[PDB]
């Protein structure tokens, strides 16, 4: 019925910065070779989307935000072999072509055919299928969930589970995966260890999910707004604090409190300073600090190497280290098992054409994650 | 019977920055409980001495530098159980307590006890055994190894094999195990990976030896004195390229030569510029860069946090990862069951009296290692 021609349908597009969002008809063309045209059930508010309105992270505009997601599929373009019509499935915003060096390495998951380190903002093939006004809109990490319907390449797209809830599931797209990961795969958090955990937002939760599952004996919250912390313990951290609490930095606080210095930290907010900070506060010798928080577009640290010398080891991850596709589906199977919690993280529902009201709830403090739905 | 008195020698001692090394008779006192005393036999001339020279490494002055060494214990204070006159020893830079939440930990070695972090340039117990013209001396990483005896804490000596010959051995106690367990300890260099050595000294020409020993494909030497390539071969470089012979940045370089980043990268040299470049050059999802030099007191570098986000592994470490006192002694074993070489990394043996003369060597970049014999 749909298949091969353009859908008109409601998405929400991003014509300039630090301006709302505009719900307004665009055309969806139909997927071509190798693409898969997704009707989208429900998606996540994650700070990266916000980070694009903010200008922080850099993106061509206007643009089709959104990348945490789930839906189920509409139409499959020409030699598509890894989803059918009518699957569910959720958009990858890191791909996993499966052929670069990245996805044939066993520890890479940052695939070459990324749309992240050097943003085009289209599909795999340098075009759009979105228009709107007359006008070509921007893809957004090849996935722009900010729409009743979108179209993203075979490498960027999953099938999960035909019984998952997709309301829940979504999250598996970014910002469970990414904090969960971050701790397992990334960190590799140990039995009995002390963990930090800088921002308690969704992404900083599953950074203490997966502690909390790894066996650490304490896991300390640090936010500024005291307000994360009732959730932060819910979920595994075993104490919370507030740095403006302190007349002395907060490494300090945090290395007297550790006999010396954590054993894992985690930056989940994206300041520089606060990733100096993460990386003082692991102990020295063999303290690890990793970084998941989105620094402000083109912009440096400063920090002293002596940090390094001594053998702290320092290092960032996309998505929490997971190969995605391969990873997605068994998240979600791990899921629909019990064995990770997806509702401490919700706090806020709405349907789509409220992404504003859903946006305005992320800044004030208020929301973990707003999930909209379509 | 030297035993109980104070012993006066010859030493080279530093009165301060940026003047030669000043050879007169000294005086050594007895060891106190936990102590040794030491004659010396041979001493390696280390960058990081001369680094004290240039005040880019910062102790207390004036003082007795030297710490790649190994010489003949004379005595022992009261309580000493690991070592007994007579023995063959190679000082520790960095202590081995065996009691610190460090040396308990399965991948720590900065020992607690350390004198590296916040210099005192004293014994453990805060004293100095060493007089000069009436004046206190001081240590130098609880090691002093530039005079023909020195006292060092017990936690700071190993015992090593009476048949070793220790006009090589020294090296041990530095610049050999610190490069080579910088490559088979710190990074864990891979089996057919493509590895970056900035600085071809006698620190970075170890790192090569660790990366062949650990089956690198591929060990690119970086330098700017290409009289160093020739020495970086024979011990395993497979390509060596000098920075100043490129109209582009060397990252850019490297990263080309290894289609998209090297597995594994080390500074070797003490720049805050060449740390950035070297991780800049290894693979952004799954590189790992590991900090040897030893960059200048006080000095901040600059970077973009994004080449870890993607993946970067970025870290440091001291003596090459490896637990002093228990380590020492083992790489001395295996020196001696051939397991590696360290006469390519001695080109001049000069005795002790021309200790200004083995610097004005490393200066010029003529030398590797010089090795004094007392
Ligand atoms: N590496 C990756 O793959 C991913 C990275 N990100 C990034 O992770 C970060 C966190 O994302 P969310 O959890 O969605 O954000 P969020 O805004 O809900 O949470 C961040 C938390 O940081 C706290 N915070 C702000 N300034 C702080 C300070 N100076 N000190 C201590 N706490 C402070 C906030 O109060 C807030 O609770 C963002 O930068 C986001 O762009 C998100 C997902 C994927
Ligand atoms: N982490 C640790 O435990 C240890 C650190 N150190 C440090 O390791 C470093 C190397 O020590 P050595 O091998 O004894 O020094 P070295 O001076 O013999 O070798 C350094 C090499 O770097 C090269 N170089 C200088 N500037 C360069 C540039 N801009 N680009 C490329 N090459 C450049 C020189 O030409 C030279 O061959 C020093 O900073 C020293 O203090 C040494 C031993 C222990
Ligand atoms: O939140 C999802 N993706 C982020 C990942 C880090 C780089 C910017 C985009
Ligand atoms: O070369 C020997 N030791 C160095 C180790 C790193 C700090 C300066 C001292
Ligand atoms: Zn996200
Ligand atoms: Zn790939
Ligand atoms: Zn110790
Ligand atoms: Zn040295």
């Amino acid at each position: 019925s749909t298949a091969g021609k353009v859908i008109k349908c409601k998405a929400a597009v991003l014509w300039e910065e630090k301006k709302p969002f505009s719900i307004e008809e665009v055309e969806v063309a139909p997927p071509k070779a190798h693409e898969v045209r997704i009707k989208m059930v429900a998606t996540g508010i994650c700070r990266s989307d916000d980070q694009v309105v903010s200008g922080t992270l850099v993106t061509p505009l206007p643009v089709i935000a959104g990348h945490e997601a789930a839906g189920i599929v509409e139409s499959i373009g020409e030699g598509v072999t890894t989803v059918r019509p009518g699957d569910k499935v959720i958009p990858l915003f890191t791909p996993q072509c499966g052929k670069c060096r990245v996805c044939k390495h066993p520890e890479g998951n940052f695939c070459l055919k990324n749309d992240l380190s050097m943003p085009r903002g289209t599909m795999q093939d340098g075009t759009s299928r979105f228009t709107c006004r007359g006008k070509p809109i921007h893809h957004f990490l090849g996935t722009s969930t900010f729409s009743q319907y979108t179209v993203v390449d075979e490498i960027s797209v999953a099938k999960i589970d035909a019984a998952s809830p997709l309301e829940k599931v979504c999250l598996i797209g970014c910002g469970f995966s990414t904090g969960y990961g971050s701790a397992v795969k990334v960190a590799k958090v140990t039995q009995g260890s002390t963990c930090a955990v800088f921002g308690l937002g969704g992404v900083g939760l599953s950074v203490i999910m997966g502690c909390k599952a790894a066996g650490a004996a304490r896991i300390i919250g640090v936010d500024i707004n005291k307000d994360k912390f009732a959730k932060a313990k819910e979920v595994g951290a075993t104490e919370c604090v507030n740095p403006q609490d302190y007349k002395k930095p907060i490494q300090e606080v945090l290395t007297e409190m550790s006999n010396g210095g954590v054993d894992f930290s985690f930056e989940v907010i994206g300041r520089l300073d606060t990733m100096v900070t993460a990386l003082s506060c692991c102990q020295e010798a063999y303290g690890v600090s990793v970084i998941v928080g989105v620094p402000p577009d083109s912009q440096n640290l400063s920090m002293n190497p002596m940090l390094l010398l001594s053998g702290r080891t320092w290092k960032g991850a996309i998505f929490g280290g997971f190969k995605s596709k391969d990873s997605v589906p068994k998240l979600v199977a791990d899921f629909m098992a019990k064995k990770f919690a997806l509702d401490p993280l919700i706090t806020h529902v709405l349907p789509f054409e409220k992404i504003n009201e859903g946006f305005d709830l992320l800044r004030s403090g208020e929301s973990i994650r707003t999930i909209l739905t379509f």
